[PDB]
């Protein structure tokens, strides 16, 4: 007699979502990307002595998909709310418009914000790129500084490349689903 619970990842195309998914879910990273349209995956996790059925909702980043997204969005526990810190963009759009949509769709749904792709920070060949349009790869401190703005339940860093961190986002995703309040 498990607890259900409904986690709905969203963010930027390629910003890693669908590796953060099957990589927790499957222990597989995909070796071929795909751009996500629709998928409704199944997992299991206990959690301070509870049991929890998740259900885990990959949706599209792709503004192309963005009339199909809510359909998402009803009955959501937590959501997991992704940029890649490879990508400095893909943290502005979480202002210009995750945070948006999401707070329009699911109000009072605790937000985990989740940089991805944690193993790229060091990468040189990201830092030269970044640094000819004058950027760098995301810190820390400004992930965590946009998630106090945007009222985040917590900010989280992780790679599904190598695995860093993923078991974590994803305990502290349940915990907050199961103390999500009405
Ligand atoms: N270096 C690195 N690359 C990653 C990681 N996670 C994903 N990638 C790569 O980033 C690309 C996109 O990853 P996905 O997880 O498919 O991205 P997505 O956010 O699901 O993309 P959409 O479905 O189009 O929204 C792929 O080439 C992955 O192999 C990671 O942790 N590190
Ligand atoms: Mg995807
Ligand atoms: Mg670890």
């Amino acid at each position: 007699a498990a607890i259900r619970k409904k986690l709905v990842v969203v963010g930027d195309g390629a910003c890693g979502k669908t590796c953060l998914l099957i990589v927790f879910s499957k222990d597989e990273f995909p070796e071929v990307y795909v751009p996500t349209v629709f998928e409704n995956y199944v997992a299991d996790i206990e959690v301070d002595g509870k049991q929890v059925e998740l259900a885990l909702w990959d949706t599209a980043g792709l503004e192309d998909y963005d009339r199909l997204r809510p359909l998402s969005y009803p009955d959501t526990d937590v959501i997991l709310m992704c940029f890649s810190v490879d990508s400095p963009d893909s943290l502005e759009n979480i202002p210009e418009k995750w945070v948006p949509e999401v707070k329009h769709f699911c109000p009072n749904v605790p937000i985990i914000l989740v940089a991805n792709k944690k193993d790229l920070r060091s990468d040189e060949h990201v830092r030269t790129e970044l640094a000819r349009m004058k950027q760098e790869p995301v810190r820390t401190d400004d992930g965590r500084a946009m998630a106090v703005r945007i009222q985040a339940y917590d900010y989280l860093e992780c790679s599904a490349k190598t695995k860093e961190g993923v078991r974590e986002v994803f305990e502290t995703a349940t915990r907050a689903a199961l103390q999500k309040r009405y």
